């Protein structure tokens, strides 16, 4: 019968820091991690900026000889996974290695690597393709390499649900523990889609902010002057753990994961419904899953991508789910500061949601200078808001109409 | 407790046929789907053959315009999925659409699209990248497009666990129904990696059979002259359904899904341990899940890729799990005929496991002319074997040491 699940460890690479504490300080101070991109020439692109991971040293984690074989998304995933495990204090042994699994996902995976090998193929021939092209690019290799390095023999898999990946990864890993398939799961996601095909591809679809001359003000969720999402890189990993297993070993518990919802919009390949019907279904699923009155919700970490249709759909979903309580809770998009980490988005945002519970503060939506028509909720414009948070909700919505909601609460 | 899960619809594209009955007819006849790859310059490549889908007409399923938006792997997953839903007789209504979800996966995803858009990028610049590049290439768009075309609002996700994808997709879909999160799921996998990058990428790891003189003899699982796997394309989809839901509408039930096992080798990035310790834990996990003794297993559809180390590890794993019953069961590799459909391998081989139960026949391992050292099990060499089959296992063991096992049982 269904077991309870707590968070005992967290790790992160974001545009704001090379770990959780440093990233979280940036969040609470309203700092942007968005800057013109330096790792390639974007003069022929309509978008020339994003949230890069700055000064990442893979040799804090791996040998240069292994690192070279792996796409950045995998390096980022392992760094965050390693951080989360260290932060948990958990020791892998013969007694428990079979009860510890990993579900680290990505939206796009090794696009940089696949592009580079495509270039080698087209310009030089097939004999210049890396022998590591497949194990070093495909999405399940975060879960793979983590299990090899730590000796994790539990359930080993990866989700790819586009911008919903990190939320789904975390939610399903909690279901694994809930149902007895595992006692511990390392779950989240990683993304590094800032190559030509990534920036070009979102560019072709006219989905990205083109504010090349003011990159820190580009991501402006619910602002009337928003013009698309900002593309960001990084990783989030959490250690999820059966409550009694955590209690038995005296683990520090950050929070309890009480709720998980999924739904499909069945509306459009890329556009959300204007009324947020799919998001409303998903949140209601998650709150029912948690046994909650919707009035218990204090804080929502919105998807909040800074697209015209996405942002407004979310307001509608929250108003429809929470009614008059929609006016009492605080909702913010940390994408105002981090940008959109795509498949890692749900992962870093689940960490920020937990930290909102630990520190009792709503992170700000920076750049919200003129809230758009109907965007009249407490969106924590400009500045972090200290406040009572017992229950925090993290939303994600992706291409394919795929929706995810996580529900966290304080644990005593 | 836990709801029972049955199979009420199946769909398929394979190198043997454009649907299930044509593919199954090839399987039982021991026909090969392997041939030199056409309309593609493989001159500089060490492998020139594989299992292509022959004569696929996407306009039976989609308009020309919607198909132009989608990678072949997505077209193949939609084909299989529409066939499976149609095969099931299911009527989607307002009253049930929130209880019907999708989990269709891929191991490698949109390489053909990535290649063609790379061509554009390098030759002409980013502004020639297709607007539909991203949503038309990402792995969750089979689940996404299927849910939109049919109005499915239940759990909407996609696994990517390399060569284990289709096994995990079906297993986790069965969990969703068992634990009351859905009444119906469409689950499986699709793959189209018979492009330059797939053939070049795997060719660079020297993972592929190079037997160009005799493509139909290349895939020879457990044969002492095997020299690696054969790369193949296609899709499988099953309609999974809660038993009482299936009985109430009078569904035709092919078989019951009674068990799902997962495990990680925690061994190596591409190589299994020699003793198959991980495949052994996974099969034991699947049998415990089913509440079955190893002695009750009649038929195993092996992973059986035709890699030197893979085939021998699976022999060790079965001998370890099944002790004195290991010779009594029949075990065959349908990859001897289909090749390795990678992420779709577990989907089509689940379908072949279900039809082995319906038709009481173990499919052959063709090309098994000279079993290797220790390959002395009943591997159904050369020809189909009619026999009693109450319980059938389908195994998938993929890169990152990720293992999957499904247990099916006759329903009457
Ligand atoms: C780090 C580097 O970008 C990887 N190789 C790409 C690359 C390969 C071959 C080429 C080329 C470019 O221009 C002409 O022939």
């Amino acid at each position: 019968s269904r077991r309870r699940v707590v968070i005992t460890g967290m790790g992160m690479l974001s545009p704001l820091g090379l770990d959780v504490p440093s990233s979280w300080e940036g969040i609470l101070a309203g700092r942007s991690g968005i800057a013109p991109i330096e790792h390639m020439d974007l003069s022929a692109y309509s978008t020339r900026f994003g949230g890069s991971v700055k000064g990442f040293n893979v040799e804090e984690y791996l040998s240069a000889k292994e690192a070279r074989k792996l796409d950045l998304f995998i390096q980022y995933g392992l760094a965050a996974s390693f951080q989360a495990v260290r932060d948990s204090g958990l020791e892998v042994t013969d007694a428990n290695r079979e009860r510890i699994g990993v579900s680290m996902g990505s939206g796009i995976g090794g696009l940089t690597n696949i592009e580079n090998n495509c270039r080698s193929l087209f310009e030089q021939g097939p004999r210049r393709i890396s022998p590591f092209f497949v194990p070093g690019s495909i999405i399940n290799m975060v879960s793979g390499f983590l299990s090899i390095h730590l000796g994790l023999q539990g359930p080993n898999y990866a989700l790819t649900t586009a911008q919903t990946t990190g939320t789904h990864s975390i939610g399903m890993a909690a279901r694994n523990i809930a149902y007895g398939e595992a006692d511990v799961m390392v779950a989240g996601g990683s993304e590094m889609a800032a190559c030509g095909l990534g920036l070009g591809g979102f560019g072709a679809a006219r989905a990205l902010s083109t504010r090349n001359d003011e990159p820190t003000r580009a991501s402006r969720p619910w602002d009337r002057d928003r013009d698309g999402f900002v593309l960001s890189d990084g990783s989030g990993a959490l250690v999820l753990e059966e409550l009694e297993h955590a209690r038995a070993r005296g683990a520090r518990i950050y929070a309890e994961l009480v709720g998980f919802g999924m739904s499909g919009d069945a509306f459009h390949m890329t556009a959300p419904p204007e009324d947020g019907a799919g998001a409303a279904r998903c949140m209601k699923n998650a709150l029912r899953d948690a046994g909650l009155d919707p009035r218990q919700v204090d804080y929502i970490n919105a998807h909040g991508t800074s697209t015209p249709a996405g942002d407004i759909a979310e307001i509608a979903a929250v108003k429809s789910v929470f009614g008059e309580h929609a006016h009492a809770l605080s909702m913010s998009s940390t994408k105002s500061m981090t940008g959109h980490l795509l498949g890692a988005a749900g992962a870093v945002e689940a960490i920020f949601s937990v930290l909102a519970l630990r520190d009792q503060v709503a992170p700000p939506t920076i750049n919200l200078d003129n809230p758009d028509e109907g965007c009249d909720l407490d969106l924590v414009a400009h500045e972090a808001k200290p406040r009572k948070i017992d229950v925090a909700l993290s939303n994600s919505f992706g291409f394919g109409g795929t929706n995810g909601t996580l529900v966290f609460r304080r644990f005593a």
